[PDB]
RNA sequence: GGAGAGUUUGAUCCUGGCUCAGGACGAACGCUGGCGGCGUGCCUAAUACAUGCAAGUCGAGCGGACAGAUGGGAGC
């Protein structure tokens, strides 16, 4: 479901772009921030915010990021299975890793996976490197993940009839 | 066992090349320089080389030699 946002959230930002609109007078600027928000227990989200200022943009981005939250399975502090998330010419593979590796990821992917609470990720972006579409690609790859308990419940099966 | 970033625009998303962050040398150059261990050290002209050595040995295969004096005598 929609994750109700009443938690403690850490809310760090990826980028603020300076973003123009041409009028009869000339260029009129705004600041478009996108901020990733989530506790490190499995709830992530991100949001965009636009204003004339930097801090109001970060305000609106943190609000819209708290609105849309997603869940991620944290099976053994990793992800359950390797997946490619592909939101619109941003394609990012995610492998589970062993317990020592640390989050191996680039900047906004690293922000999603650190604010997810997932600790051991092999990952790589195989597409364009805008932060917005890469964050959408990561959360596409984390929405399509599957729990072994839930897939065992899906196949009319038991967990040990899957895991061995 | 797998990290990306800058740059086409007034602003943006893609495509797209270019550029960077890494590890390596039989490396060289520049600045600098303490030792020890272990390794390596003409990549070029298979260009030309003074000098010194780098393949000799067996007298239990052989003939002749050179010394040598165990005793033997020789001239003062």
């Amino acid at each position: 479901r929609i994750d109700p946002s009443k938690l403690e959230l850490e809310e760090r930002l990826v980028t603020v772009n300076r973003v123009a609109k041409v009028v009869k007078g000339g260029r009129r600027f705004r600041f478009a921030a996108l901020v990733v928000v989530g506790d490190k227990n499995g709830h992530v989200g991100f949001g965009t915010g636009k204003a004339q200022e930097v801090p109001e943009a970060i305000r609106k981005a943190v609000e819209d990021a708290k609105k849309n939250l997603i869940e991620v399975p944290m099976v053994g502090t990793t992800i359950p299975h390797e997946i490619i998330g592909r939101f619109g010419a941003g394609n990012i593979l995610l492998k589970p890793a062993s317990e020592g590796t640390g989050v191996i990821a680039g900047g906004p992917v690293r922000a999603v996976l650190e604010l997810a609470g997932v600790a051991d990720i092999l990952s790589k972006s195989l597409g364009s490197n805008t932060p917005i579409n890469m964050i959408r690609a990561t959360l596409q790859g984390l929405s399509e993940l599957k729990r072994a308990e839930d897939v065992a419940k899906l196949r009319g099966k038991s967990v040990e009839e899957l895991l061995g």
